[PDB]
Formats: C-alpha cells, structure tokens, sequence
C-alpha cells in the first residue's frame, strides 16, 4: 500500500471543489494543454466526449486520493477499471499518453488554483492519478492470462 494522509486527500478535495465550479472550462483547458503538448492524441477523439473524458480525468483522480486515504488502494470496481482499460486499449493509448495527461492536468490546476498550489498539492494529485492508471493495468495483466 501507500500512505495517503488526510491532509493530502483534503489538498485534492478542496481543489476540487474550487474547480469544479468551472469544470466545462477546466475540461477544455486541460485538452487544449494535451492537444498543444501532443496534437496526434487529437487523432484518439477524432464536442461532448472531450468534456465527458475530461471530467472522468479529474472526478475518478478525484476517488482514487478518496481510496487512497481509506484504503492504501485504488478500489474501484472491476467492470470500471475493464471498461477503461478496454477502451484505451482499443484507441491505442500507451504510457507517454497517460504521462502527457499527468503533466497537462497538473499545469492546468496549477494555473485554476494559483493560491492553494504547493508541491504538497501537485504530489497528491500526481499520486492519486498514478495509483489510478496503475489500477487499470493491474486489471487488464489480470485479463492478459
Ligand atoms: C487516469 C486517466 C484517465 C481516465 C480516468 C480515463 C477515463 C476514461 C473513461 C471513463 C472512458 C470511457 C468513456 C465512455 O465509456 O464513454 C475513457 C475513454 C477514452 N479515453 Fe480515457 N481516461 C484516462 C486517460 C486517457 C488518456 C491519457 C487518453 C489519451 C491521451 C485517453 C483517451 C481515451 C479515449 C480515446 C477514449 C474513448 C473515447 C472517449 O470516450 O472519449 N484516456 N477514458
């Protein structure tokens, strides 16, 4: 496991809460960030899906420090973690996309919540979304055999 403090999954909920007040526009700023840092991922979605996927990005992050601070673990369950990974699987999306993501969700919370960012802040987004798309492969390995 990991120990995910209180402290940290509270940095990654009140940021939220903050954001989401402008989530359509948070959601098209971190895409707009992919896109400039990776313009081929446009190619994956070649609009309403890229608000939807953008919000998975930050609500299911969002769970992930929740079960990280309650569990050690990511706990979401299986049906969800086979969807996405299926998914990705099937459009092609390979680590550098999920690294892309990473750094383009940071430096778009970043710039939302200039007066809470700390490092403290971007290591427990960074862990909660880390421990996210490991779940997912973990899940899919157990499907691979
Ligand atoms: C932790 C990070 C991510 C989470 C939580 C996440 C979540 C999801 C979910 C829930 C879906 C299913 C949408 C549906 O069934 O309609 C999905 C689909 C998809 N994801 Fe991700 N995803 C992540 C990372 C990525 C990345 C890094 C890429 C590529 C840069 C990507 C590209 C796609 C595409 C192309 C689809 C299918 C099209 C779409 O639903 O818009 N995803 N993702």
């Amino acid at each position: 496991t990991v120990i995910f403090t209180e402290e940290q999954e509270a940095l990654v909920v009140q940021s939220w809460n903050v954001m989401k007040k402008n989530s359509a526009e948070l959601g098209l700023k971190l895409f707009l960030k992919i896109f400039e840092i990776a313009p081929t991922a446009k190619k994956m979605f070649s609009n309403q899906k890229l608000k939807g996927h953008a919000m998975s990005v930050f609500v299911m992050t969002c769970k992930s420090a929740a079960q990280l601070r309650k569990a050690g673990k990511v706990t979401f369950g299986e049906s969800s973690l086979k969807h996405m990974g299926s998914v990705h699987l099937k459009y092609g999306v390979v680590d550098e996309h999920f690294e892309v993501t990473r750094f383009a969700l940071l430096e778009t919370i970043k710039e939302a919540v200039p007066e809470m960012w700390s490092p403290e802040m971007k290591n427990a987004w960074a862990e909660a979304f880390n421990h996210l798309v490991a779940a997912i492969k973990a899940e899919m390995q157990r499907l691979s055999t």
